[PDB]
């Protein structure tokens, strides 16, 4: 039985708008409705890892691992494992994998994020889990975003809290939140986004939907205009979005979307809108396909329509050499040159690196860089040929090459990161000196860069 290089995820994104499901939600596995679709030779192949998020969920944790079990056997007359589930008020998480996966999932974490204080701490927020499948990282996060229209600030406020204090993935990577933590993470959810438009043009946007002219209100899209204003989700992919906004319609139909204002709505206009999202982020070089990204059209409990989006994952096996685990490859090393980050920071404090990953027994920290003036006011932390040479456990470039390397700019004064990136090992050669590239992030806004060349020797 061979470890699989390859696996496919299902990731679902429901707000339910707390009414039970309908008796059948096969359409939502299978991707099958409206935007990029799967193909329906494809219907009795299972996923490898299907991950639903729920919000304004109104059953318990029972009630909804029965209906998607039951809805995963009829489709593939596979029983499902549940991995894990993680609710958070009314926000839900389950994952659930063929039962083939079981002994390759493991170190599997729960966690939850509250977001807003007083008035704004109550029903917002977000639920994620982690695992390692083999030797490959995977994180998924469902979040309930602040609604309305006039709040994509709060939105990106939530984002943020969330990317900080969501805690999953490997503790001793300690200075790297989610958004370092894993080979692919995927973020989804009620985005809770907006169509940002007049109010005055709600029936030309019904208009354009009923056209399948997607492309004048796509421009207007508060996520894709924060995104591309690198105000929010930054480093993070979104596929092509070809299905209709799938807020906020009449419920037991879709032909009509309910936009006016209302007392339940707080008086709020809800203009058709795509709130509910599938995006990912992967380690550099790692391969990620989406296959689907769409929406149902026949689940009409709730004023949002369910969306599903699917993806090819690269996974990597659990390796093990005559030497590591538990010993270095002396045949292995990672050398850098010419290394420099570069820092939007106003301090002046000494910096030193660390470098964090699974290929090594433990993180390695630099000497202090040297600092000096860029010639556009920039700090530059010059670190020269004083970088340590990392010693990989294991040789073998079919496992050496697979890698990444984080690192971490950190105060000397404060050990505060005040950047955080990756780089791949998956370079186009070994024993050559090679440029290598990171953007630097904190708190998943942009702080900086490192770049230099990297020198991989491998037991080839
Ligand atoms: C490799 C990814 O395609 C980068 N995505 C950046 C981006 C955003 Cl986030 C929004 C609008 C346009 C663009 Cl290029």
């Amino acid at each position: 039985q061979p470890e699989p290089d390859m696996i496919t995820i299902f990731i679902g994104t429901w707000n339910m708008g707390n009414a039970p499901p309908p008796k059948k939600i096969t359409s939502w596995f299978l991707s099958k409705g409206q935007g990029k679709t799967r193909d329906d030779s494809a219907d009795y192949i299972p996923h490898d890892i299907y991950v639903i998020g729920t919000q304004e969920d109104p059953l318990s944790e029972k009630e909804w691992l029965e209906i998607l079990k039951h809805s995963l056997q009829e489709i593939t007359s596979v029983t499902f494992k549940t991995v894990a589930i993680h609710t958070l008020w009314n926000i839900r998480i389950v994952v659930l994998a063929k039962p083939e996966h079981e002994n390759r999932i493991s170190h599997i974490c729960t966690d939850n994020v509250k977001t807003g204080i007083a008035n704004t701490l109550g029903n917002k927020g977000a639920v994620g889990v982690s695992f390692m499948f083999n030797g490959t990282s995977l994180g998924f996060v469902n979040s309930h975003l602040t609604s309305g229209s006039e709040k994509k600030l709060r939105r990106n406020q939530n984002y943020m809290n969330i990317l900080r204090f969501l805690a999953l993935g490997d503790k001793k990577l300690s200075p790297f939140n989610i958004t370092h933590r894993f080979t692919h993470l995927f973020w989804f959810g009620d985005l809770n986004y907006r169509v940002d438009l007049p109010t005055w043009e709600a029936e030309t946007i019904i208009q354009k939907i009923k056209q399948q002219q997607y492309a004048d209100l796509l421009s207007h899209d508060q996520l894709l205009t924060e995104r591309r204003e690198q105000k929010v989700f930054l480093h993070f992919e979104e596929e092509e979005i070809t299905f209709a906004p799938t807020y906020r319609f009449e419920r037991l139909t879709r032909d009509k979307y309910a936009y006016t204002k209302q007392k339940a709505t707080g008086m709020k206009y809800n203009l058709p809108s795509w709130c509910d999202r599938v995006l990912w982020k992967s380690y550099p070089l790692v391969h990620v396909v989406c296959q689907s990204y769409g929406s149902t059209s026949d689940i009409m409990t709730s004023d949002h329509s369910p969306v599903f989006a699917t993806f090819e994952a690269g996974v990597t096996s659990q390796f093990v050499s005559k030497n590591g685990p538990g010993t270095v490859d002396s045949q292995g090393q990672i050398e850098f040159l010419r290394c420099y980050a570069t820092l939007k920071t106003k301090s002046q404090t000494k910096f030193y690196l660390e470098f964090h990953s699974s290929c090594l027994e433990s993180f390695v920290k630099s000497q202090e860089g040297e600092n000096e003036e860029g010639s556009e006011g920039e700090l530059v932390v010059k670190f020269g040929e004083t970088l340590p040479k990392l010693k990989p456990i294991i040789s073998d470039p079919e496992y050496l090459l697979d890698q990444h390397i984080l690192i971490s700019i950190k105060s000397s004064d404060s050990d505060e990161s005040y950047g955080e990136g990756c780089i791949a090992l998956r370079l186009e050669a070994t024993e050559t000196q090679l440029p290598i590239y990171t953007p630097l992030t904190h708190h998943g806004e942009l702080t900086g860069h490192f770049q230099g060349e990297i020198k991989l020797q491998t037991s080839q």
